[PDB]
């Protein structure tokens, strides 16, 4: 493990944490400066963790290289610190909810296509996300969407959406979970497809909360009855058909991420 983690570990002398520049219970995010031995100084975001599994997550994230997936600059051991490239426009949900922003109907479909591309890359590597949602996607200075996971850093802020299992300790985002995951607590690439369907609905409503009139406990019965999220006012009919296929009760009937990239590219560029 020590030899395997060598390329991910950053020395404490190489990282400058700007503690008086907070970005945002389980950890704080601050502005930072990373001192690169072979290039220019890097502006970063540093997340503090208030151990063996953590370093293996570091090795997996360091192997990611795709314009639609958040990369890892490294990990600093001394509380442990996670070093990420800085994302100028924060999370995707807060960006589209901002009343001073004017994304077009095509721009919103475009953000959906970017997520599908990042997920197609992850699924080809057999990586299961388990928490795909607009709040976990980042936006850089060039408006490029980066698929990521805050982990436990926003569970208290997003307390309305998260359940924590009393036995396994698992993070459970009930209103983004596939029917079979709510019944078995098992996650697959096909249950990530269901979550992507919910993410598309969030984009086309500019960040509205899903099922606002349905109790947490009533979600399983609501879904077994065959009921689903309603078509947003400015969501095109072919894009709603895509959402409905992502929510099929049989995991095997749901489209692959390759089929999603193809259908959304058609919707995005065709009239
Ligand atoms: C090493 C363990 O951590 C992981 C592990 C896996 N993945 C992961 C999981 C699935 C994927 F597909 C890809 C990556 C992660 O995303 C993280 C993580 O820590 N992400 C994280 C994200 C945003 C943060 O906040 C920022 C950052 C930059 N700019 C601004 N403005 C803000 Cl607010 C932040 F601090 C930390």
């Amino acid at each position: 493990l020590v030899q395997a983690v060598q390329h991910v570990v950053i020395g404490p002398s190489s990282l400058i944490v700007h503690f008086n520049e907070v970005i945002g219970h389980f950890g704080c995010v601050y502005h930072g400066t990373l001192l690169d031995n072979d290039g220019k100084k890097i502006h970063c975001a540093v997340k503090s963790l208030n151990v063996s599994q953590f370093l293996t997550e570091g090795i997996i994230m360091k192997d990611f290289s795709h314009p639609n997936v958040l990369s890892l600059l490294g990990i600093c051991l001394r509380s442990p610190l996670v070093v990420l490239p800085y994302m100028k426009h924060g999370d995707l949900r807060n960006f589209i909810r901002n009343e001073t922003h004017n994304p077009t109907v095509k721009d919103l479909i475009g953000f959906g296509l970017q997520v599908a591309k990042g997920m197609k890359y992850l699924a080809s590597k057999k990586f299961v996300h388990r928490d795909l949602a607009a709040r976990n996607c980042m936006l850089d200075e060039k408006f490029t969407v980066k698929v990521a996971d805050f982990g436990l850093a926003r569970v208290m802020y997003d307390k309305e959406y998260y359940s924590v299992h009393n036995k396994t300790g698992a993070k459970l985002p009930v209103k983004w979970m596939a029917l079979e995951s709510l019944q078995t607590q098992k996650f697959t690439t096909k249950s990530d497809v269901w979550s992507f369907g919910v993410l598309l609905w969030e984009l086309m409503t500019r960040g509205a909360p899903p099922y606002p009139d349905v109790n947490t406990f009533d979600i399983t019965v609501y879904l077994l009855q065959g009921r689903r999220l309603l078509q947003p006012e400015y969501c095109p009919d072919p894009l709603y058909e895509v959402m409905l296929k992502c929510w099929h009760p049989k995991a095997e009937m749901r489209p692959s991420f390759s089929e999603l990239v193809s259908r959304i590219s058609a919707i995005f560029s065709t009239f």
